[PDB]
């Protein structure tokens, strides 16, 4: 198949590229500018790293980010499954921009901590790129941090230590009634300087550990961490 | 329990009948039109096969479909579950309804193709009836074809793939955020002559399970394609 | 972990307490009234039952309930997970009010009866406080009872049936496409009369009982019935 780029058994990801979408179809996807030429990254497992790992496809590109849904998923867990589109008039270059996102899970799921009761997930970059702004409203051009834990709770903790870490900007803070497709995840977003960001993103990391271990369970990344 | 009409394992699907329900419970049900006597179809895993498993329930009798519901389910799958409720004036030919309904699953599972990462569903009629007009808004009396396929990334190429087979009309495409209840599930619905429809839900089935299949594993039918 | 109170495996539930939330936080969190110390009780698996225990914190303390929010999950059963938050001045009341949450889980899921293909929830008090207020629309004062199944279809034939066994009032009618988070949940709540509401939760345990039983398994609660 053509249109087939790769699959990754990293979230059950599959990337795809429509070199020329139909355009009956194209009119009824909910686009934020339409292109010709689409690249289709589709998960059962995650948001978050899948969001950070086309943001690098965005910057190594001229592809745009024109859709970012949200699966209510993870196979039973309490999380997200993921759905971005790219727009783009070369079919070569969605490629490329969906390889590079491919090649980045293992780098994305680095702080993704499960355990049998829960979830915790972090992200960090010193730049947002469009992918990281439409997906997860992050400020292109700036440093963001994203701080998750699950079940919500213990994200509302860990965004509370985070913010009083540093001085950093809450951008939002996301919960299962608001902002969410009603996942079980309390997700605070930020900004501010890089180190700054880091700072708070690291201790809402620790304490989130420490929260989700007293189900009896140590929080395992299947992926060295890449936030430090 | 005289509300039992019968339960399958096909979806883990349960149909009852209220032959004359409490008119303060109908006051607050969400239905296109109040009667006085329910069917109601439930299910854990499938709504597409459901629907159309009522379809042919409504052709059979005089029940009416008054509600299709969506509960994000399939038990941990990327799918839907099912509510359905028809009204009429009639117990008996509401438990008529319901029983043909169950009596159709194998059939309408006969498309839905599972495996570890994701599924394709595929639904196909020549003439639409209620249910399929209210759950997944066919045209009734005309041509019906569902393309589906989970994770929803294969459902956006299933479609293109179908319209670029033969001249059909797009009713619509549902997706995580838009007209699922934020399901894994990409979905193209189109009517058109009845070859033209057969034509292109059979070329998204082939390009989703070639697309599905590079996770490694066969998506696999439990019953016998009826497309 | 200062905020920390408790865990319990019942609901994989967990219990916190931040005494002075930061207040740009607290400003992004929906909350009916901001309070400076907050109380959060968050589970993967119930929502009904924590929310009762919940009222059993609030009664016992100064704390309100300002915050109950709905994930679709019990870990790919078809109902909710739970965030409740409730504020108070003193930290030392919120600890308590999450405490006696945590210490009523075991009788709350007394009617929480689980199957392979689905589960009931029932629950009953004589006076509802804030939590089953906010959360359920319970009335303050007065005795409330709710009556879920799932499948969705079992929660209306539940719900048909309580209302025919005594003279009680329905508040809400909640299903998958109305009201919750596109659960597989059809859920019936009611007022009245303390004995007239505990007869009706119990026709509607009976007849879900042997509705959800028609697939197979007897449905079973983890802990001794409390209604």
């Amino acid at each position: 198949v053509p249109e087939f780029v790769g699959a990754s058994e990293i979230g059950d990801t599959i990337g795809m590229v429509i070199p020329r979408v139909d355009q009956q179809l194209l009119d009824k996807l909910h686009v934020t500018k339409q292109y010709k030429t689409l690249g289709i990254l589709s998960d059962r497992t995650g948001a978050g790293p899948q969001i950070m790992a086309m943001d690098e496809g965005i910057k190594a590109t001229n592809m745009e980010c024109i859709d970012v849904e949200w699966p209510r998923d993870t196979k039973g867990g309490g999380g997200h499954g993921c759905l971005i589109i790219i727009g783009g008039d070369d079919p070569a270059d969605a490629r490329q921009a969906i390889r590079v996102a491919l090649d980045n899970l293992h780098r994305t799921f680095g702080d993704v901590y499960n355990a049998k009761a829960g979830h915790l997930e972090l992200q960090f970059t010193a730049r947002a790129a469009g992918a990281a702004h439409l997906g997860l409203g992050a400020v292109e051009g700036k440093a963001f941090g994203l701080i998750c834990g699950c079940p919500s709770g213990i994200g509302v903790v860990m965004g509370d230590k985070a913010l009083k870490t540093a001085g950093v900007e809450p951008l939002n803070f996301t919960s299962p009634s608001h902002g969410t497709s009603f996942s079980n995840e309390g997700c605070l977003t930020i900004t501010g300087d890089s180190g700054a960001v880091r700072q708070a993103v690291m201790a809402g990391r620790e304490v989130g550990l420490k929260l989700l271990s007293q189900f009896g369970e140590e929080p395992v990344n299947d992926f060295p961490s890449y936030i430090k």
